[PDB]
DNA sequence: TGTGGCACTGGCCGTCGTTT
DNA sequence: AAACGACGGCCAGTGCCAC
């Protein structure tokens, strides 16, 4: 007694599917090693379908590519307020998998109410190649027989029936339902009157009967309420999961089924032979692109054209015709093109020059028609050109790809590949047949009309954004389930935050209790957080629903819907139902397209500078040498500069002093873990003093040196690492290549073998071997934190380019980098106090004079609108269209009038106000509290307005502004900051003088105070935390040091600045005092002894502080013997002298 | 470590519902 | 049948996945 479950659910059933695929394939596996089968048959679409054929093949299980349609009462474009029913849906050969993966995309396409629904139309359109099975209770037929409907679904059946056939069965399960009873026994009726064949199925959502209630709580995670609510969603019994042969008898006894139910199931898996293009198969499907041209012939014809603009001193129509001659402009790259590969290799046997040149873009156009690719390169070749000439800008290139020339000729990538060291090899690999992979990066704005371009061009039908997932993650896990449980998002927040992050995404939960000491206790404490955490950890391996690709495109050769299954997200676009790898597995052009935000703020930059002074920002003909660009980077004015905005980097621009381009394509290469390590040494080296020497490979320096001269010895770059064991190994460019992905994959003993082939060649060279293996020490050694060059070229050159302009613009630049990152008030309040501390005036948004992003108003920097903070942005342009049809606000009643409430609701005008966008119209707490009154009149004009009324009878004109009492300082810089993100003008700080006096400079004082002390001083600051390495900020500035919104006094080391001990707010405006005069440089030798007897005449326990305003720096001279009395202070200020009675530094 | 993208949710308001 | 209350989405906010 075998049987084989058909009706199974996985973890692509995303609402209520649990069962993982791996776990499932095997207890599938370990229950029947005879020819085990599963059918995959998720709710209503086919997800899984790829990985689940490519994990159950490789395990020995035969998968079966099955679907659980909703099926609509009537039609699929119904969206009536009958529903909706299931039907299982089972592919028995190639075609069957085809009308699958058409009925799963129009289901979404075209028949997406809320499931994703098909019609009995359309079904017996794709009929062909297709197993359906009568279905679960929530099916048409078990549902009318319920409903007492025999007629109904008898009628239903014969539908069915003159749809599939003999392809029909009359599906049976048994859980211990009562309505499970009654249908099965009609069931049984129909499927002995029509002679139908009973298969047995139990729809399972979990791997093992243990699974319940973790399924059960995953329920509770969609419906998002707690284990005990009721009403929560719940499965009427505990039965969904993959049953024994034995178990499945005993819901379906053998004196009343007997044995065809349990054959039959036996027999459909036989009989479905479905196979689909993974590995052993796979065909490449590549677009066809239209052109008396051969489409390699093309791509030639376009690299000789591509030269020709590309190296104007070197390559010339009298180059060409010397070549030909050798054997218009255009007509003699038409006529190269055609030269033959027999024809060519007759030239070769009889610095970068000409002819170099000439050789190398042959060799790849070669290397490129041999593996079959130039129609790829035309491809991506085309849309691009197609973007430049349309206002769309690209990126010099990403990835690998700008180490090709051709693709530098052809205007695919835009840095010289051959200026920098960029290589080919490490793009397309000569000896080895794989689809280059080749990103571009447009303008963040523009990027979808270059889709858009794409969609039309190749067709509607052939063109999707590859799909994305998406996995549960362990911090989102965490707080999903904190929610459910009823725990307060801030002491949730504080759990999440407990989790390490080793590369941008956290680590499982599983480790974290490992790695963290704490997430092995806050469990300890509370029994709450108990289930929270363990919980958390069981719904981890979760996904969240299906995207398009922030970058995946997929153009494909024939109709998308022929392999595979497509979706429509929210925002129209057409999107792949498998994933990056899903698709790329089925041989599939994929491409990114990435927008990228440093792009669209170098369009803003170009467009305000051209505007502002009427120069033309030409980016592409830029110096590369530009002295008030890398001076600016050796200030460490990073602020707003690409690439190069960390902390840790910043501090590392600072340290390096860059001079030439080389210098931050290096730094950017190793600034990583890792790498980050050998900057330091990098460094001295640099500054020429330091040798660098390779004796520990005497006999390899011949190879080292030309390679790691350019890095000062240092392997910075995975070039650098393949090019040394290339040269010194004897092996191929290409297999370097392979040998770096073998360093990083570390498998266990297959680095051996390399090993041997590496001293192998090494001897057969030069070393002797004692230094090779020592030298593959290295290499792997360095390989971990290894570096493509052409991907870093082409990145710092945006950021020479941010820079550059930063370096001679400067406030419009400024206002582009404002405008740019607009909706993040963590960076615009950044930005700000860059600018602020930049010299220049930036003031608060205002209704009248803003735009919509950051502006220049005569000779100041004004917030754009779209700023602040609860304002849309539909309303942000409403204001604004509002104000040009009619004219500047006249009053705050004006305003309410003219923009209604629909548009500007009252949330809204709070912010507005807050944010001093209004404050043209008076005091801002009188203008909060007069709101909502003068909305009630507003709303009442309109009224009045659209019931007649000419304009003296429809208006009793605004009343006055109701009154209220000004703001505090405080409250004031409070609401500016909930509205902007950052505080604008002041000053909080500057309101209670208390802490001003007691603290020891100004974090802009620091390094001018501290210079002058003694060596490597302590010292204490005082400002505001925003780190969850926190930051220190005063209205002076900010420090790095080693939660938000929260102030506190530091003491601190300083050389960088290194915390030792904290305190807090009541508390230090609890602890005082003690005398303090202000003295200025400018005191005479008979007063340091007038100040010196004044003192010594009024004994007491108060130490004396002096502040001496010196001529670079204010120092902090404590007295010395003299401690006053308190009475001094009055008799003090009783001369030129100013004092103040200051807590007392020492306590602290 | 941007940029590009996204769907999911949570904060805040009108309709529908149920209760009276 | 009218006034008082929950669910609705709304729209907005807020992190995680391949480049
Ligand atoms: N972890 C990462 N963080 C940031 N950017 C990344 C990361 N991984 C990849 N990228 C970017 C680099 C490229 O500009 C783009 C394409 O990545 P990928 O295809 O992995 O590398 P590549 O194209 O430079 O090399 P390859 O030849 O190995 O594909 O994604
Ligand atoms: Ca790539």
């Amino acid at each position: 007694l075998k049987f084989a479950h058909l009706h199974q659910h996985t973890q692509f059933s995303l609402l209520n599917g649990a069962a993982k695929l791996q776990d499932l394939l095997k207890w599938v596996k370990e229950t029947t090693p005879e020819d085990p089968a599963l059918a995959m048959t998720d709710h209503g679409n086919l997800f899984g379908a790829v990985e689940f054929y490519k994990k159950a093949t490789a395990m020995g299980v035969k998968p079966i590519i099955g679907y659980e349609a909703y099926v609509a009462a009537e039609s699929r474009f119904d969206r009536k307020r009958g529903g909706y029913f299931h039907l299982t849906l089972l592919a028995k050969d190639f075609t069957g998998y085809q009308n699958l993966v058409r009925l799963a995309s129009r289901a979404y396409l075209e028949g997406f109410y809320e499931k994703p629904r098909i019609d009995r139309e359309i079904l017996r359109e794709h009929a062909q190649g297709l197993i359906a099975l009568s279905g679960c209770l929530g099916a048409e037929i078990p549902q009318f027989i319920l409903q007492d409907r025999l007629d109904l679904a008898e009628a239903r059946l014969n539908e069915d029936l003159s749809i599939f056939g003999d392809r029909f069965f009359i599906e049976i399960q048994n859980h211990g339902l009562p309505e499970q009873k009654k249908v099965n026994q009609v069931l049984k009726e129909f499927a002995r009157k029509y002679g139908l064949g009973m298969v047995a199925t139990n729809n399972g959502h979990y791997v093992r009967k243990e699974d319940a209630r973790a399924h059960e709580v995953l329920l509770a995670i969609q419906s998002k309420t707690t284990l005990d609510d009721p009403e929560r969603w719940r499965f009427p019994c505990d039965e969904f999961y993959v049953k024994t042969p034995e178990e499945m008898r005993a819901m379906l006894p053998e004196a009343e089924w007997g044995d065809e139910p349990f054959d039959n199931t036996v027999e459909i898996a036989r009989m479905c032979d479905v196979d689909l293009p993974i590995g052993d198969k796979m065909v490449y499907r590549i677009p066809r692109f239209p052109l008396g041209r051969t489409e390699a012939q093309y791509l030639r014809e376009l690299t000789f054209l591509g030269l020709l603009r590309r190296y104007p001193d070197r390559i010339t129509e009298a180059f060409y015709r010397e070549v030909l001659r050798l054997l218009d402009e255009r007509a003699l790259a038409e006529a190269l093109a055609r030269v033959e590969e027999k024809a060519w290799e007759e030239l070769r046997k009889r610095e970068w020059t000409a002819e170099a040149i000439l050789h190398r873009a042959l060799y790849e156009l070669s290397v490129i028609e041999r593996m079959g690719f130039p129609g790829y390169f035309l491809i991506v070749q085309d849309y691009i050109n197609w973007a430049r000439g349309h206002g769309v800008s690209v990126g010099p290139g990403r990835g690998s790809a700008a180490g090709s020339l051709v693709a530098y000729a052809v205007g695919i990538t835009n840095i010289d590949p051959l200026r920098f060291g960029l290589l080919f090899e490490r793009f397309l690999n000569p000896e080895r047949v794989s689809m280059p992979d080749i990103d571009t990066d447009f303008s963040d704005r523009e990027r979808d009309r270059v889709i858009q371009y794409v969609r039309e061009r190749y067709g509607e039908d052939k063109v999707a954004q590859i799909g994305t997932f998406g996995s549960l993650a362990s911090k989102a896990a965490l707080k999903d389930v904190a929610r459910v449980y009823g725990i307060p998002h801030k002491k949730a927040e504080e759990l999440a935050k407990l989790i390490p992050v080793q590369f941008g995404k956290p680590k499982p939960l599983q480790e974290a209790f490992e790695a963290e000491p704490e997430l092995r206790a806050e469990m300890e404490k509370d029994e709450r957080i108990r289930q929270v955490i363990e919980v958390a950890m069981r719904l981890e391996g979760l996904n969240r629903h299906a995207s398009v690709h922030a970058a995946g495109v997929v153009i494909a050769a024939e109709p998308l819907t022929d392999l595979v299954p497509l979706m429509r997200d929210q925002e129209g676009r057409p999107v792949t139902q498998y994933d990056m790898g899903a698709v790329e597995a089925l041989g599939l052009l994929k491409m990114d397209f990435l927008g990228l935000r440093t792009l669209t703020f170098l369009d803003e930059a170009r467009r305000i500078v051209k505007e502002s002074k009427g120069v033309e920002l030409d980016y592409d003909r830029l110096p590369l040498d530009d002295p008030k660009t890398f001076e600016l980077l050796s200030r460490g004015e990073t602020k707003g500069v690409f690439q190069l905005e960390s902390g840790g980097m910043t501090a590392t621009v600072r340290g390096l002093k860059p001079r030439r381009l080389e210098d931050i394509i290096a730094l950017v290469s190793l600034y990583r873990p890792g790498p980050m390590e050998h900057i330091p040494t990098y460094i001295r080296r640099h500054h020429g003093q330091e040798p660098v020497s390779y004796a520990e490979f005497p006999h390899a320096e011949k190879y080292l040196r030309p390679i790691l001269d350019e890095t000062y010895g240092i392997p910075v770059y995975q070039e650098q690492i393949m090019q040394i064991a290339s040269q010194v190994a004897g092996y191929s460019l290409g297999e370097a290549d392979l040998l770096r992905r073998a360093m990083g994959k570390k498998r266990v003993e297959e680095m051996q073998k390399h090993r041997e082939r590496f001293v192998r060649g090494a001897k057969e060279r030069g070393v002797p071997e004692e230094e090779a293996n020592r030298l593959f020490d290295m290499l792997e050694a360095f390989a971990n934190y290894g570096f493509n060059k052409s991907h870093a070229a082409a990145y710092s050159l945006l950021s020479y380019q941010t820079a550059y302009v930063k370096a001679h613009y400067p406030v419009e630049f400024m206002a582009a980098l404002l405008s740019v990152e607009r909706h993040d008030s963590d960076k615009v309040a950044e930005y700000i106090r860059d600018a602020r501390a930049l010299g220049i005036p930036v003031l608060p948004p205002d209704v009248n004079r803003s735009g919509f992003d950051f502006k220049v108003v005569g000779e100041e920097i004004l917030f754009g609108l779209s700023a602040v903070k609860n304002v849309g942005e539909m309303a942000a342009r409403a204001i604004l269209e509002e104000r040009e049809r009619g004219g500047p606000f006249k009053s705050l009643g004006d305003f309410l009038k003219r923009l209604p409430e629909q548009v500007v609701n009252k949330r809204a005008l709070e912010s507005l106000v807050k944010a001093g966008a209004l404050d043209a119209f008076g005091d801002r707490a009188r203008l909060l509290a007069s709101l909502e009154p003068l909305l009630r009149w507003a709303a009442e004009t309109r009224e009045r307005g659209r019931s007649g009324l000419v304009g003296l009878f429809a208006e009793v004109e605004e009343p006055p502004l109701v009154e209220a009492s000004p703001l505090d300082e405080i409250t004031m810089l409070r609401y500016e900051k909930e509205a902007l993100g950052i505080y604008v003008s002041g000053h909080p700080v500057l309101r209670y003088p208390g802490l001003r006096e007691v603290a020891s400079c100004t974090i802009e004082e620091l390094s001018e105070f501290v210079r002058e002390l003694p060596g490597k001083p302590k010292v204490l600051l005082s400002g505001m935390v925003e780190e969850v390495r926190f930051t220190l900020s005063d209205e002076t500035g900010a420090l790095e040091v080693v939660k938000e919104d929260i102030p506190l006094l530091v003491l601190a080391e300083v050389e960088r600045v290194l915390a030792q001990a904290v305190w807090t707010l009541e508390e230090v405006l609890e602890a005082p005092k003690a005398l303090e005069v202000e003295v200025d440089h400018a005191l005479l030798d008979e007063k340091g002894a007038r100040l010196k007897s004044l003192l010594d005449e009024h004994p007491g326990s108060l130490p004396v502080y002096l502040r001496v305003l010196g001529p670079f720096g204010e120092a902090l001279f404590a007295l010395r013997e003299v401690r006053v009395g308190e009475e001094a202070l009055g008799l003090l200020e009783a001369e030129g002298y100013r004092a103040y009675l200051v807590p007392d530094r020492e306590v602290f």
